[PDB]
C-alpha cells in the first residue's frame, strides 16, 4: 500500500471510450492519502486514438498542458475569431487555456496517439467537465441544453430545422472519438505549423523538450528537461517538463528535487522505484507502462530500469528547482560538506567519508 | 431549483439598517453549492442610503472594489498621514484597500445611492468583519476594547474626559449611516476627484466603465467591459468589470466565458437565465433588481430582458478570458470550426451545418 | 482562553533535545482556533544551542525564512556543486529555499544561539519534514532508506563498507546537535561571508534589520523594520521583519496593521497585549519569553512593556501595508478623518475632539 504509486489497471476511470479510442482520469491524486494535498488542484488524463481519428471538437473548464508520448497528431484550438493548427510529434507539449475550443486528429496510418495531459480545473479543485459541442450517441451537445424558444431565436430558425441539423433527436454518430476519411486528413492537417528549436521560448507555439541537448547524458541514459526559465508557457504554469531514457539495467542514481513535486508518468518499459520518506520510511513500487508514481518535494528516490525505460515527468511548483544527487561525482550535494563536518555527520574519518564517495567514478545514469 | 441563483429576498444578510440607510452581504458563495468552490475568498456586499447621509469611518479587514450602480457618492479614504476623497457617479469603480478607514456620503438631494462592492476577506477566507470607530448607538467603537488604563496612557488624558468626548457612556448617534446637514456636504465635497477619460488606466482614482465605447452595441442592447489588460487595479485584483444594457425583449446571444467565473447583479429590470451545465443539465432562473447569478468558467449561458434591463457583472480568474459566442455572426466559435469537422460532429451535410449558421445574421444581442 | 495567545510552555512540540541544545515546533496556528486560518502555510520553529556545537547537515520540504535573535551563527548552504556560507549576528536574516541542505554552527564560547525560522512547508499546507543526512543515536540517515542493492551500486561499493562508514547498523554521535572542536571551528569559519549595508537589497545574502536607522525612535522605543519593497527576499515570500525595543513601563501606541498578519515572538522580556476584535471584544494575555502572539490583519492592539522588551514580528501578506496608529502626533488616522465628519462620528464637539486628539505630544512609543 504505497499511496504514491498509482497502477494504471486500477487508478483510472473511463470518461470515454469506443472502438477509436479512449480518455481516462486518474484519481485524484489527494483522495488516496492526504499527503499529497498540494496536488488537489491537478489532475492526470490520458488519451489514445486509432490512427485516422478524430476527437470531436469540445472545450473544459480547465487548463490543459499536453504532451505527447508516441505518434502523432494535429492539435487545432478554434477561437472565436481565429483558428490555430498544430502539428505534433513525440515530445511534443502544448498548454491549452481553459474554455478553448478544439479538436484532436490522428493523421497516421498505423500508429497509434498517446497523449497526456495536465488538467488544472478552474471553477472547483481538481474537478471539472467535458462540453462537447457535437451531438453522439455517447453524450448530448451542450447546445441542448436551452430551451426550445431561445434556440430558435438564437440561430434565427424553426427548431425542426436546428434538431435535425445539430442535434439529431441514427443520423449522429457513435462516440467522441471517430473515423477520417484520407481526403480530410489531406485538409485538416494542411494548415498546421510543427515545433521548432526556435519555438523553444514561444508563448504559443509548441515546443519539444527532446529538440535540445539533454541535460545529463552517458552511456546509460539521457535525461532532457525544459524549465519555466526557457519557456513562458512553462514559467506562466510553474511546471517543468522532463522526458528521461534508462537502458534496460541502469538506473538513475539517487536524488532529489528541492522544492518541486514530481508526477512521472511510464511511457515505454518497466522500472523499479524506491522512495524515502521520514527513522525512515521505505516506498517501493514495480512499474510498467502508463503507470503514475508521484516524488513528494525533497524526497529521495531511485529508478532502477529492468527494461528500455522512458518516462514523462512533470515538476509541479517548479521555480528554481534544484536535483541534487547523493551519489557519483557530478551535481554529488553529499560531496559538497566541509570536511570536518563530514566527519561529524557518520561514523567514520574525513578520509574514510572522502573515500567511500570517490568510489563511484561515473554520474546521473550508472550500470546495474 | 438552482443553486447558481441567489435571490435578493433570501440570499443577503443585514449587516446594517436603519431609516438612513442599509448594508447587506451575500451567503458564501461555496456553502450555496459546492460547485463553486474557488470562490470562497470573495463576497458581495451592497449598500443604500438616503440622501444627504453618511456612513461613519470604519475599516474592514478586506479588499473592497466597488461599483456605484445609480445615484451619487463622496468617497473619502483616510490614511495615517493623508487623505483622498473622491466624486463618484454611476459607473465608476475604485479599490478600497483592506484596512482602510473611510466613509462615505450621498450628496444628492432626491437620489438614493446605491453601490455594490466585491469583498476580498484577508484573515479567514470569505470572512470579515468591520472596525467601527464612531461610538453610536448600534455598536461600539474599536476604541473601547482597551481598558481603562491603557486609554488614559495612549491619550494622555483621565477616562472621563475620554469617555465624554469619544464614547459617550444620547450623546451618540442611533446607528452608523447618519444625516448631513447642507452645510456639512458643501464642505465635505470641495475637495473631491472625480473620474474621468484619463483615469480609465490609473492605479490611484476611480474608473468609469460605460465612459469608454461598448465592446458590443447593436439596436438591441450595449456591453461595456474593462479588463485587466486595460486598468492596473483590475490587474492587482485579476478582475473584469462589465457594464450591459439590454432592450426589453431581446437577449444576449448563447456564449461562455472561457476562463472566468462571473458573478452577475441585476441593477435594474428582469431577466430570464439559462444555463448549461453537464447528458446536459439545464439551470434556469428569472431574476429581478438586487438578484444575483453566477456562471462558472466556461458553462454556456444565455440572458432574457423582459422589462429593459441593466445588470453590473465582476468576472473572477479574468486575465485572457475570451468570450466565445455559440451564435450570430461575430465572436461565432462554432462557425470557426473547420467544414470537415462540422459534419462529422453534427448530423448534417457540410452545407447543412453552413446554411443554418449563417441564418442568425446579427451578433451579441438580438430580438426576441 | 485567548484564541490569539499561544503560551510557550503548551503551543511547542518538541522536535529534537539533546544536551547540546533543542528544536521546538510551534502548534498549527488553524488548530488552535478556526480565527487564524490563512496562517495554515505557516509554521514557527524555536532554536536554541549552547556554545560549540553544529546542527548536523539536513534539509527540508519547507521554506525557511530564518532569523537570529541572540548569539552568533555559521549559516552553511551546500548546493549539489557549491557551498555558501554566512557569519550570522543578531537581527541577521536569510532565506532557506526549500530542499537545502545546510548546517548550522554556534561558534560562540560562551553565548547561546537564539535562532527562530518560519517554516513555509511545499508537499502539505503546514507540515513538513526533516531530512537528515547523517546516521545518530537519534535519528537514521535517509540514506539507509534505499535497498542493499540500490545502494551497492550507487555506490560501487560492498554494503558493508557503506554500512561501516555512513551507517553503522557507538561509533555513531547521540543528537542532531552535537559538540565541536575548535580546530574545527577555525576552519568552518575562515571563509564566512557576513551581512552588510550593500546586502540590504541582495536576493541571496543575510540582510540586518538594524543594520539601518528605525522607522520609529524615541527615548521610549525602538522600532526597525524591513520590509518586501526594498527586499527581493521578502518580497517573493510577501513578508515584512521587525524587531522592536520597548523600555520597561513604556508602551508601543494602539494601531493596527492594515493588511499583514502579524507573528510576533518574544525575545526578551514581558509584556502586556490588549487585541482588539468584534459590541467589540477584548483579548488580554500576559507574553513572556519565547511566547508567540498573532494579530490579524486590522485588529488594534497595544503593547505594554512591564519589563525590558524585545520582540520580533513576521508580517505575511505584507506588500502595501500600512500601519496606523490611534494615538500620538504621526501616523494617527484618527487625526485625519474631517472636522466635520469627527463632529458627527463622537459625541463631543469638532473643538472637544480636536484638544483631545492633540493632547499626547509623543508618538509611537510613550510611558505608562
Amino acid at each position: 500500500n504505497n499511496p504514491f504509486y498509482l497502477r494504471s489497471s486500477n487508478s483510472f476511470q473511463t470518461l470515454f471510450e469506443n472502438q477509436n479510442g479512449r480518455i481516462r482520469l486518474l484519481q485524484r491524486f489527494n483522495k488516496r492519502s492526504p499527503q499529497l494535498e498540494n496536488l488537489r488542484d491537478y489532475r492526470i488524463v490520458q488519451f489514445q486514438s486509432k490512427p485516422n481519428t478524430i476527437l470531436l471538437p469540445h472545450h473544459a473548464d480547465a487548463d490543459f498542458l499536453l504532451f505527447v508520448l508516441s505518434g502523432r497528431a494535429i492539435l487545432t484550438l478554434v477561437n472565436n475569431d481565429d483558428r490555430d493548427s498544430y502539428n505534433l510529434h513525440p515530445g511534443d507539449a502544448q498548454r491549452i487555456p481553459a474554455g478553448t475550443t478544439y479538436y484532436l486528429v490522428n493523421p497516421h496510418d498505423h500508429q497509434n496517439l498517446k497523449i497526456i495531459k495536465l488538467a488544472i480545473p478552474v471553477n472547483k479543485p481538481g474537478r471539472y467537465d467535458d462540453f462537447f459541442l457535437s451531438s453522439t450517441q455517447a453524450q448530448q451537445s451542450y447546445l441542448q441544453g436551452f430551451s426550445h424558444n431561445i434556440l430558435e431565436t438564437s440561430f434565427h430558425s424553426e427548431f425542426e430545422e436546428i434538431n435535425r441539423v445539430l442535434l439529431g433527436e441514427q443520423r449522429q454518430q457513435e462516440g467522441v472519438i471517430v473515423e477520417l476519411s484520407k481526403e480530410q486528413i489531406r485538409q485538416l492537417s494542411r494548415r498546421a505549423k510543427s515545433s521548432s528549436r526556435k519555438t523553444i521560448s514561444s508563448e504559443d507555439e509548441p515546443f519539444n523538450l527532446r529538440s535540445r541537448n539533454p541535460i545529463y547524458s552517458n552511456n546509460f541514459g539521457k535525461f532532457f528537461e525544459i524549465t519555466p526559465e526557457k519557456n513562458p508557457q512553462l514559467r506562466d504554469l510553474d511546471i517543468f517538463l522532463s522526458s528521461v531514457d534508462i537502458n534496460e539495467g541502469a538506473l538513475l542514481l539517487p536524488h532529489f528535487n528541492s522544492k518541486a513535486i514530481v508526477i512521472l508518468v511510464i511511457n515505454e518499459g518497466d522500472a523499479n522505484i524506491e522512495l524515502v520518506g521520514i527513522e525512515v520510511q521505505r516506498y517501493r513500487a514495480e512499474l510498467s507502462e502508463d503507470d503514475v508514481f508521484v516524488i513528494p518535494a525533497a524526497y529521495p528516490f531511485v529508478v532502477n530500469a529492468t527494461s528500455n525505460l522512458n518516462f514523462l515527468a512533470f515538476g509541479i511548483n517548479a521555480e528554481n528547482n534544484q536535483r541534487n544527487f547523493l551519489a557519483g561525482e557530478k551535481d554529488n550535494v553529499v560531496r559538497q560538506i566541509e570536511r570536518q563536518v563530514q566527519e561529524l555527520a557518520f561514523p567514520g574519518s574525513a578520509q574514510d567519508v572522502e573515500r567511500l564517495l570517490k568510489k563511484q567514478r561515473e554520474s546521473y545514469f550508472v550500470d546495474a
